[PDB]
């Protein structure tokens, strides 16, 4: 089972609050929608809450330690193990969460999808350079700049080699 992690960072590799873009910037959310269609999307509660609804045509799983947290139209898991149990029959899952969730799943991540925005935003977490002895860049794709997405941005997708 392939585990893919999705992150968005600014031009200096800094991640905004909870791996959520500021000021309702739709850049990453649009990409997550397109990319995870047909496969489970695993979110931290803060990412789900930013979206505010389950995305259509896929399982939406919120991972949270909070045992009293309930969401209509979504599944709730309370640990890495519970996520894997829910997804034991899935060929691939996508995880869209914050630093804690990245750390939790890191040993199992096969593919990283990094959206890099060419602008600096206030943030308190630096995402280190990719170790290219153990990751390969599969492709780079220029993002669609428009009214709602004013900045240049690129999707960099990496696959864990060893």
């Amino acid at each position: 089972m392939i585990v893919s992690f999705m992150v968005a960072m600014d031009e200096n590799r800094v991640i905004g609050k909870d791996n959520n873009l500021p000021w309702r910037l739709p850049s990453e959310l649009q990409y997550v929608k397109k990319t995870t269609m047909g496969h489970p999307l695993i979110m931290g509660r803060k990412n789900y809450e930013a979206i505010g609804r389950p995305l259509p045509g896929r399982r939406n799983i919120i991972v949270t330690r909070n045992e009293g947290y309930h969401v209509e139209g979504c599944e709730v898991a309370h640990s890495v193990e519970e996520v894997f149990e829910l997804c034991k029959n899935e060929e691939e899952i996508f995880i869209f969460g914050g630093a804690q969730i990245y750390d939790l799943f890191l040993p199992y991540v096969d593919k990283l999808y990094i959206t890099k925005i060419h602008h600096a935003f206030e943030g308190d977490t630096f995402f280190p350079e990719m170790d290219m002895t153990n990751w390969k860049e599969v492709f780079v794709e220029k993002g669609l700049t428009d009214e709602k997405n004013p900045y240049t941005y690129y999707y960099h997708v990496y696959e864990k080699q060893q």
